[PDB]
């Protein structure tokens, strides 16, 4: 009996180690499973961008450029979306508008190279895409003077000239669609809160949600999933832990009680 | 006596067994739900990744913005050409809808009042940019020179939007191939049955080559979105469960070994 107490005292005093070893996981489980919360919900919300930026960059052919930017032709400098710079803040609206999906427009030097450039689209499955033979393209220039000129308020390499004056060549800033009234139907203007009115009695509108910007986002997802999948890993192997304490104290608890009864037959 | 609580003893052992036999159903139950569920968040982010770009396609056409015009209520909006305009021949039909492209999303509308009005309600609600038709105010396109076959010859349309249809193909004529048009490239608007477009602006446009499947692709979401929570919830009630029971055997197995140690005490007295 007086050598049988050392006996149940080392036991609770590996219990007690335990119950501390447990609480000291369930701080970083409680710790760990709420940071992944938190790291798998900016994930989600930039996954989505992530998608939708590029499920557009296809409808609009943009990814299509970046990987036709990986071929040799001499005369090929891109597509208009790149080209050309508006000045400040402003117009970037109206000039968006008034290029829409003519800033997707590849510009080439001569037929030879677009009739190459689309080879590469069809001997790769790539899709449609618009070229602009620099050696063909048939310029358009302002006549009357109502509103600033689009092509006034932007800057682009003075050797793609004609392709510029080809898309935005007619084109006339205005303000309010009060302004544009007296000409509509005459001069191909758009205003400012994008309201394009085509000579062709076209009229174009509409506000959509605009919040390089997208390979921040690759880098930006691929260290949210890094962050994620080590986590869910610790997470994972802590909370086989956690149990291994649980299984061993349920197992020590049952021990000390047989030994209880014990105590009291001496 | 002895026997009395020997025989007591065997009795709890009897359910502790049962316990530790359900426990077992548990955990196969509730493997058996991990390896579903695994499966179905699979499908689920492999499928909804596809309304995300989907729905973002919606937006750059302008599709959606379109669909949302329908349930507007401002009478004059009429719909898409592509929804108006249809090819009575096939296989010259790539052709048409090259002839389109962005042309192809354009609203037809009676008047540009019926435009404002639509304008207005797209800002207003952010669906998105689009371009509109006015029957009442758009300028038909014809063709003076006959080089080639009409894009109009093979296009079928209610004769009341007329004005609409020859504003998109009205000076668009279909040739058979690249070198059957060269003797008047940039010209006459040019439009292969391979599929090329030579504008008389000079600009070329070609490459490689329904939108009706996000309607029942939101709903295959829907589903998985709805299935996950069932699976889901049916793992946390059942592991509930399974930790109620493990409650219990433990409760049993301090119970069991007093009674064990009665018996010891009743073995080394008889």
């Amino acid at each position: 009996v007086e050598d049988k107490r050392a006996e149940i005292s080392e036991i609770e005093g590996k219990l007690s180690t335990i119950q501390a070893k447990r609480i000291k996981v369930e701080k970083e489980i409680e710790a760990k499973s709420n940071e992944l919360e938190k790291v798998s919900k900016e994930l989600e919300s930039s996954e989505r961008e992530l998608i939708a930026a590029e499920a557009q960059r296809e409808v609009r052919g943009n990814r299509a450029a970046e990987e036709l930017k990986r071929s040799g032709i001499g005369g090929i400098y891109g597509t208009l979306a790149e080209l050309i710079k508006v000045k400040d803040e402003a117009y970037a609206l109206a000039i968006e508008v008034a290029l829409g999906n003519r800033a997707d427009n590849v510009v080439v030097e001569d037929e030879l190279v677009a009739e190459k450039a689309i080879k590469y689209l069809k001997e790769h499955k790539l899709g449609r895409l618009t070229f602009l033979p620099l050696n063909k393209i048939k310029p358009k220039h302002v006549d009357s003077s109502v509103g600033l000129p689009a092509v006034d308020v932007i800057e682009y390499d003075q050797k793609i000239e004609n392709a510029v004056k080809f898309a935005l060549g007619d084109t006339v800033i205005v303000n309010s669609m009060e302004e544009a009234r007296p000409h509509i139907g005459k001069v191909r203007m758009v205003t400012i809160e994008g309201e394009l009115y085509e000579r062709s009695g076209a009229i174009t509108g509409g506000h959509f949600r605009a919040r390089v910007d997208t390979t921040k986002l690759r880098e930006k997802v691929e260290s949210l999933r890094r962050r994620k999948e080590a986590l869910e890993g610790e997470l994972n192997s802590l909370k086989i832990e956690l149990r291994s304490l649980e299984n061993a104290s349920f197992e020590l608890r049952i021990k000390l009680s047989d030994e209880k009864k014990e105590l009291e037959l001496a």
